[PDB]
């Protein structure tokens, strides 16, 4: 399919991430660093939406790296399993 | 399908990464930090195998984050497109 890479800057960008995972069943490599730096409130909202996707839609969300101006998480929809070796 | 997460420590682990992308058509989120620190030669070999997968098998390989003890690259097989918004 497609794996989407997104660095959201607005609440609408967050809702686009949600739609990609839930409606399109595309994994998203999400960079939360802009929200974390510039809008604590929208950073918190993004975390709440990730919580909702995990709890209510069966998505996985795995921290990859939070370092040097990036805060990278992979969100995988139900049907694309993360497998760590 | 499956997205594999692997931090190789040996040449055999590298060849397993290759097999996942080429034979199983699974994307791999690859952490090269152990090779980079502990074996420059095997780090270089991993780079050569990534080059071969891109050039000869149509794979994509996109740097995600090299920071604070991680060197993360996503390798996507032909048929799983990376899409950046």
């Amino acid at each position: 399919y497609e794996i989407m890479l997104i660095r959201p800057k607005t609440i609408d960008d967050i809702n686009y991430v949600v739609d990609q995972v839930l409606e399109e069943s595309n994994p998203v490599i999400l960079d939360l660093s802009f929200l974390e730096k510039e809008s604590p409130a929208n950073f918190k909202l993004a975390g709440e939406k990730i919580k909702q996707m995990r709890s209510n839609y069966g998505a996985e969300a795995l921290l990859l790296s939070r370092c040097n101006d990036k805060n990278l998480i992979i969100i995988a929809p139900k049907g694309v399993s993360l497998v760590r070796k």
